[PDB]
């Protein structure tokens, strides 16, 4: 599963979850790491902390960039065992995929 769940455990994952959305209404917290079998680079930054109306195509367009892809290179967010399409916005995303340390985790691969 995600490094980030590994390296805190879940009562304090779910404090700062709760502190962002209260902090920042119009954000949607977001976890993003590489998927376990993804053959691409790895980002530094793995909190996000993006507007809610951001759709999944924007946030690709970031992604993509972020880790040297071209346009045209194959990339796919998975979250929650689905594959959103990239007309939703990440605050749906959010509040159909949050998990209940309210975090977003989505996976990026190739």
């Amino acid at each position: 599963g995600f490094q980030y769940k590994e390296d805190h455990p879940f009562e304090y994952r779910k404090k700062e979850g709760e502190k962002i959305r209260k902090k920042y209404p119009d954000r949607v917290p977001v976890i993003v790491e590489k998927a376990p079998k993804a053959r691409v680079p790895d980002l530094d930054k793995r909190k996000y902390l993006v507007p809610s109306d951001l759709t999944v195509g924007q946030f690709y367009f970031l992604i993509r960039k972020r880790i040297h892809l071209r346009p045209e290179d194959a990339l796919f967010f998975f979250v929650n065992n689905t594959i959103p399409p990239t007309s939703a916005t990440m605050g749906q995303l959010y509040e159909d995929n949050h998990e209940e340390d309210y975090f977003l985790y989505v996976a990026y691969s190739d």
